[PDB]
């Protein structure tokens, strides 16, 4: 038992990272077969920043430009490509390191684990949800550009997220591996912010089940709600609609514990309500709404990865 | 800037994981060179449990009774001996990812990472603290068992703990990579209890450190504190005392905030004492001891690990 933040194990991605100098920028790249995917903001110098043309900066850059380290060992860049906001620096090394992995873009709401770089060099792995404005509230210092976001399922690294950039508010924006920002967001050092953000609400009502399951049952009771009036409820508090869909996600959770979703919920509207007057949850005296139901489900029952 | 509950990667010691299993018994097992280290009750059965005596069980064993299972290779133990609590099995083949390691016995208060595995895979990788009583707050399910908690400094691997058993708040115990266990606890199954646990004083104003540098400010005051006075404080709500090498510790991150710590400290007296009012501090509404002051200063500034 116990419930803990936790992050994938990382061996995988940090198998891939290299270093990837340009001018007078030095960020990190992803290293998968033989090509180097990296932010392009790497190509401006700082003055570019304001509103840079990339086509126009990038027709200007030879392959030479580009320097890659990977360990002690630097790598040639043979070609080069642009897809979104990110580059893709062709090599003539395959990483002999490549794990089985996916691109994939997600949804907000959904977690992954960050594997923070500078110059090439793992500093420290932590989970992070994409939070509903397309924000990340991250740990992410001058260098850090580059470092990937991730989840693993059994044995495929699925990369999710790159990072790009840090709003006024101290949250993070970026990319997912084929370049598209999430959010609103452009790569170009203009006056941008999140966004209103809100709670998560099905991560709130999968973590009161982890709670559950951990052996936490003074926040329920014998009220039931419709997901009609929990919603009017959720929405005075800056919560995320739930959805059906959220509700038939919860039910492995529901199922386990012998708690009707909708249960859950009037819990839920109860501690939005009066808030937890002097107790915690999990080790928490905030409802915590970075773990999605399937993160739940993984730490209470042990799921590994080869 | 942010701030996060971060792990070291897991790269290295992923490498190390194997499974061992003994009669009805799985449980992890850590390979370094040509030794697998596991906790000695793999070799207890269901009814030795209740109060075993490891030297006869052990004598009564023989090599081909352990099954050590290195992905989907499998090793043979060619010798084993005792050391305290852990066992140690000497296979054939020297791991060849193997990292450069150390064992190290730690401190009350001091973090480490945490590669939860089962059955020789690693399943999540998470920070704690080695509580004041000598528990730590993990997340272990069945199967667990030596699974290891470590830090990383630059490229050295210093392992400080091995999980060994659950006590009934649900918080965990275990041994070092020696054997020897953190605390009072015994690998015997009797019963046993944690311990009346205590706040670590000097993670909590390391941890403040950590809001001012990242631009929380609101529970800065113009008080100063004297040490004695403030232990005074730190008694009447269960923090540990706060020593004058704690204050020492802290020299570095007083240096960069311009807040010397006995200002801090008199910053966390009111927060004991009125508490945060609705307030958040780097997103929780607790005070947060486990980051030590080292921890805080490599998130804060950036450092990497080869
Ligand atoms: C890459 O290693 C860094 C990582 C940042 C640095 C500190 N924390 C991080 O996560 N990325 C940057 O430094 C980028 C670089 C530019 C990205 C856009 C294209 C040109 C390169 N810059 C920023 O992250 C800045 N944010 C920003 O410009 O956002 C838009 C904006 C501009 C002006 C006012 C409001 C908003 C950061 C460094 O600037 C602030 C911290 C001041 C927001
Ligand atoms: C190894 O994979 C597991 C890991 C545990 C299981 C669930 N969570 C974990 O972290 N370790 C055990 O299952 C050990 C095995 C014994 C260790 C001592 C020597 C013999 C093998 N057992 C426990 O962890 C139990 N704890 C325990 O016995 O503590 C002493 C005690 C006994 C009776 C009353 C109070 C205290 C756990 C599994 O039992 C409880 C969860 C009921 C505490």
């Amino acid at each position: 038992s116990g419930f803990r933040k936790m992050a994938f194990p990382s061996g995988k991605v940090e198998g891939c990272m290299v270093q990837v100098t340009c001018g007078t920028t030095t960020l990190n790249g992803l290293w998968l077969d033989d090509v180097v995917y990296c932010p392009r903001h790497v190509i401006c110098t700082s003055e570019d920043m304001l509103n840079p043309n990339y086509e126009d900066l990038l027709i200007r850059k030879s392959n030479h430009n580009f320097l890659v380290q990977a360990g002690n060992v630097q790598l040639r860049v043979i070609g080069h490509s642009m897809q979104n906001c990110v580059l893709k620096l062709k090599v003539d090394t395959a990483n002999p390191k490549t794990p089985k992995y996916k691109f994939v873009r997600i949804q907000p709401g959904q977690t992954f684990s960050v594997l923070a770089c500078y110059n090439g060099s793992p500093s420290g792995v932590y989970q992070c949800a994409m939070r509903p404005n397309f924000t990340i509230k991250g740990s992410f210092l001058n260098g850090s550009c580059g470092s990937v976001g991730f989840n693993i399922d059994y044995d495929c690294v699925s990369f999710c997220y790159m990072h790009h950039m840090e709003l006024p508010t101290g949250v993070h924006a970026g990319t997912d591996l084929e370049g598209n920002f999430y959010g609103p967001f452009v790569d170009r050092q203009t006056a941008q912010a999140a966004g209103t953000d809100t709670t998560i609400t099905v991560n709130v009502l999968a973590w009161l089940y982890a709670a559950v399951i951990n052996g936490d049952r003074w926040f329920l009771n014998r009220f039931t709600t419709t997901l009609n009036d929990f919603n009017l409820v959720a929405m005075k508090y800056n919560y995320e609609p739930l959805t059906q869909d959220h509700v038939d996600i919860l039910g492995p959770l529901s199922a386990q514990t012998g708690i009707a979703v909708l249960d859950m919920c009037a819990s839920l509207k109860e501690l939005l309500q009066n808030g937890m007057n002097g107790r915690t949850i999990l080790g928490s005296a905030l409802l915590e709404d970075e773990f999605t139901p399937f993160d739940v489900v993984r730490q209470c029952s042990g799921v590994t990865f080869q």
